[PDB]
């Protein structure tokens, strides 16, 4: 997250790391949240490569012991059926996993509350990226969980030409673009947090920003949308 303040420890209790096997050790490469105790929500996009996963909850200092870290083999993953790795702007950029155990719940453990299904957020609405992504373009990965503020930008925006233009969907949704503010590397496939009816719920999975570097002004980072994919998820739960 590069803009971004470092998270109260007990704020986004549903933000996990997901986390790979790199030698001896584990290496943090993605985000995602808790929707069920056995299952997790993140981008497609992440799990595309052929490697062993972990999931960590209650986590905030990447590289020091916090106390309340739970640590779960991954199981199985669900990718969408349509999404296709050569074609993020199609979208479908989403995969659920679930878990070896089922995690215990506590101030720093909860699940994630999912928006109900063809919620779409006004224009400027306040959401709040979290993760432990670059804090610069091309730099290192946050020690603690980062936060950032950033404002959505409705598709009638995103999609004009100064914009992003036709590589954004409707099944997406665009946040920031100030140019200060952003996701980047690291951050995919973790949540953002819109606070609706006094209510923060996870709007959106975070799937990419431009090349041209994470805080571009006028190329906000882009979600998917996951209140357009609600069935889905219902669905792959109960068959799973
Ligand atoms: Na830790």
């Amino acid at each position: 997250v590069v803009g971004g303040t470092e998270a109260q420890r007990n704020s986004w209790p549903s933000q996990i790391s997901l986390q790979y096997r790199s030698g001896s050790s584990w290496a943090h490469t993605c985000g995602g949240t808790l929707i069920r105790q056995n299952w997790v929500m993140t981008a497609a996009h992440c799990v595309d490569r052929e490697l062993t996963f972990r999931v960590v909850v209650g986590e905030h200092n990447l590289n020091q012991n916090n106390g309340t870290e739970q640590y779960v083999g991954v199981q199985k993953i669900v990718v969408h059926p349509y999404w296709n790795t050569d074609d993020v702007a199609a979208g479908y950029d989403i995969a659920l996993l679930r878990l070896a155990q089922s995690v215990t719940l506590n101030s720093y453990v909860q699940l994630g509350v999912l928006p109900r299904a063809g919620t779409i957020l006004a224009n400027n609405s306040p959401c709040y990226i979290t993760g432990w992504g670059l804090t610069r373009t091309n730099g290192q990965l946050a020690q603690t969980l980062q936060q950032a503020y950033l404002p959505t930008v409705d598709y009638a925006i995103c999609s004009s030409s100064s914009y992003w233009g036709s590589t954004v969907k409707n099944s997406m949704v665009c946040a920031g673009g100030d140019g200060v503010r952003s996701g980047c590397q690291g951050d995919s496939g973790g949540p953002l947090h819109c606070l609706v009816n006094g209510q923060y719920a996870v709007h959106g999975v975070t799937s990419f920003v431009s090349r041209l570097g994470c805080n571009v002004t006028r190329k906000p980072t882009v979600f998917t949308r996951v209140s357009a994919y609600i069935s889905w998820i219902n669905n792959v739960i109960a068959s799973n």
